[PDB]
């Protein structure tokens, strides 16, 4: 078979890059009790940098050894990329949501082989998913590899916009003290309230973390949680994002993108919330739309915004989220923290030796299978 | 009476700021039982600014209703600033930590009527405890009052170091993309080995927020935390510093500054950590050694520091930690949140009322009194 695999480029310093550090931590099991990929082997140390063009996920040996051809590219925008080009004869196509090589319906009606797309990492949205139902396309993610990495981000950069932390660092870089201009936007976490929408993988990850910042939590979902989960946590439980933000001081974003999720989180939505509120989204971008959180923030309905996700992505340069008041993006790069990228590029490899196998890839990690949502996909994602 | 204010400079654009939200969380106790401050009255929102100049700590209108002068400046160094041209006939001083009027064996013994020493907010290292004993001076802080700050301040910091924020949040603002160069030194916290220096009010809250990121917990102090703390948070305890620093990945120091944790933090210690290891010291800076912070990090040693504390303060333009590589620092705004303002200034007036209506101040606030460290002093400092 023919892979063809985009990803991000090498380090501006060259590759490999210096690690700061010689190992990182053995991750078992997920906080809900599955088990971290389990390949038969992988070829790299835990650690590495992985998910660029000299990286390779680490698949190199294991899919030539075989008999496999293996492309890599990070050339992935229109008809003239390298990703085009190679497109119409690979059966396998495998890309990270920070670096997308985005499947349209008119990539895949020109993907003549293509039988697999495996999204490195968590999110498949990059992929038109009603043109692989009806293209017979299975399409699989790693499922809670990179959860946990995005559910520290959020909670990160909560803290970041409501301590006032980014201007405050720039102004100790500077040669300020000025602890008044510091402080004048500063507050504590302690005593908000703060909603996820969605309580899933992630979501839940990030109310847990939340918890002993003694906030009052809240959260919406397509499928209400446990009594279990609820009492654990003292989850207040809203029927839909505008009843939510009425009551929250922070909300933090975790549901998938599809269309019953584009731009819920509009200008309707963001003026229901109180003078001042703040909003971060590490899920999709286009869960929010892109000019009304500009609109937010320089009326100040919204006191902050901060998150890793952008559309499109890469961003272009003078993207308006990049300099719009009161921001603390990243680009997207949760996800691909180097302990996250152990994991899905491990599951990366479980899925393909399960697939060359005639072997089933594990029921969570599939969103499209046989003409339909299946597995994770039936539960967390929609097609209407 | 004469009572003698230091508070920092109005905010560049003026007083009052335009506040970003219009009020704050309800805070009625500390996690440890102990209530916040209870003065008669405040004569201020919470949420607004009182730490500068206009903001005057809300006291103006209670003092002089009492006919006692009050001065307020923030012009506090040299023998020719207002601060010391005003001291020798000054019965009270005040000052917050983020802007100290040092109060040095000199200038004590400048100060004829000096009998009360209020720090507003806490940790009082910035006085002369060994002076201030012999002087018969009490010294008095408001305990627990800005240290839930201190805590989210520090977690958030221990985040942003392990998962690369400050740099990467440049690249953004900067118009870049650049995947691998934001994540060549990103990791997540999980199953990181994390401790704290002290289980104090801050330390233990700084522990029970680390708690749900599934780190493993260390700590050191000079004794054992009771029993069901270290139950509660699967802690393990370590005698010194130096044992703790041999297995933890982060530290993050939350000890009092007296002479026995002066430069407890120097190239000693750092070096019994593993390389690429983590520091965050939203305590006391002379707590480290300067200079040895500096080569960690030059060195690859540190694979980060952070913290908001600084020394001298403020830190001149020049000090080394402003651009020593791989920093997350900010000048000291921690405890001066609007959230912790609120309560250290409804605390400072609290303690005025008692010392003026010739009650006792709460022995949890005392540092020193009748000629010896008292209350909290004696249970957390030393003067060696
Ligand atoms: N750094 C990254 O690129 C990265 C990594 C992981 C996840 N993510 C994003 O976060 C999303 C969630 O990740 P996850 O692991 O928690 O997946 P998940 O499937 O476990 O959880 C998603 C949850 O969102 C819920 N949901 C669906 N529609 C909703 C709606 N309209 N309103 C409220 N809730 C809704 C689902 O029921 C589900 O419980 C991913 O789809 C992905 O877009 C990004
Ligand atoms: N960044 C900020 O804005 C800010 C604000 C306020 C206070 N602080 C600092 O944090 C410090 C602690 O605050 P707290 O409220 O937790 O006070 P605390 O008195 O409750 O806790 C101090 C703890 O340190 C322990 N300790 C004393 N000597 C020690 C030693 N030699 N080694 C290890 N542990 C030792 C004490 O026993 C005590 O448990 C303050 O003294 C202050 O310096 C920083």
């Amino acid at each position: 078979a023919k892979v063809l695999c985009v990803l991000y480029d090498d380090p501006t310093s060259g590759y490999p890059p210096l690690y700061a550090r010689n190992a990182i931590p053995k991750i078992e099991r997920y906080p809900d009790g599955q088990t971290v990929p389990n390949p038969k082997h992988i070829d790299f140390v835990p650690g590495e940098l992985l998910g660029c063009v000299s990286g390779e996920l680490g698949l190199r040996s294991y899919l030539e050894d075989l008999g496999h051809t293996f492309i890599v590219t990070s050339d992935k925008e229109g008809p003239n990329s390298v990703f085009e080009k190679e497109l119409p004869d690979a059966d396998i196509v495998i890309s990270q949501p920070f670096w997308p090589a985005y499947l349209t319906a008119e990539r895949i009606a020109k993907a003549k082989k293509l039988k697999l797309a495996l999204t490195a990492g968590i999110g498949s949205d990059h992929v038109d998913l009603n043109a692989a139902i009806k293209a017979g396309i299975t399409v699989a993610e790693e499922t809670f590899s990179n959860g946990i990495c995005v559910a520290e981000h959020a909670v990160m950069m909560i803290l970041a916009l409501v301590r006032n932390y980014l201007p405050s660092h720039k102004i100790a870089e500077e040669g300020g003290w000025n602890i008044a201009d510091c402080v004048s936007r500063s507050y504590d976490l302690e005593g908000m309230h703060v909603g996820t929408v969605a309580a899933g993988r992630i979501g839940l990850a990030v109310l847990r973390r939340l918890k002993p910042f003694d906030v009052k939590l809240h959260y919406t979902a397509r499928h209400r949680s446990p009594r279990a989960i609820e009492d654990e946590l003292g989850l207040t439980y809203h029927a839909t994002a505008e009843e939510m933000a009425e009551v929250c001081d922070v909300i933090s974003i975790h549901a998938p993108l599809y269309p019953a999720t584009e731009h819920l989180f509009n200008a309707k939505v963001l003026n229901k919330m109180r003078h001042g509120s703040y909003l971060v989204n590490t899920a999709r971008a286009e869960i929010c739309d892109r000019d009304d959180i500009v609109r937010a923030l320089e009326s100040g309905q919204l006191a902050g915004y901060a998150g890793d996700v952008w559309f499109p992505q890469p961003a272009p340069a003078n993207h308006p989220w990049r300099n719009m008041p009161h921001n603390g993006m990243t680009p997207h790069m949760s996800g691909s923290s180097l302990s996250g990228q152990a994991r899905y590029a491990a599951g990366t490899r479980e899925i393909l030796e399960c697939w060359f196998e005639n072997r089933p890839i594990r029921d969570e990690y599939l969103i499209v299978s046989n003409g339909k949502l299946a597995g994770t996909g039936a539960k967390s994602y929609g097609v209407g």
